[PDB]
């Protein structure tokens, strides 16, 4: 069960990194 | 304790989905 | 191990709050 939680956290972190990169692109586009 | 962690992960995932939808709207607006 | 998971969740929540604030700024800028 702890491994399943950790795997889900991995997925969340990867998505968060992707979101930050999307935001960086939006800031560049309007910069 | 594991259930509390899992509930918090649920909240994080829901917010992440909301953020992705906000980003999609911003991209549409500037598209 | 549960504490390490909880600490990571703390980091994720803080980053999510930061992302929401970045999005609010972008919405204000294009508003
Ligand atoms: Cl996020």
């Amino acid at each position: 069960r702890m491994k399943q939680i950790e795997d889900k956290i991995e997925e969340i972190l990867s998505k968060q990194y992707h979101i930050e990169n999307e935001i960086a692109r939006i800031k560049k586009l309007i910069g």
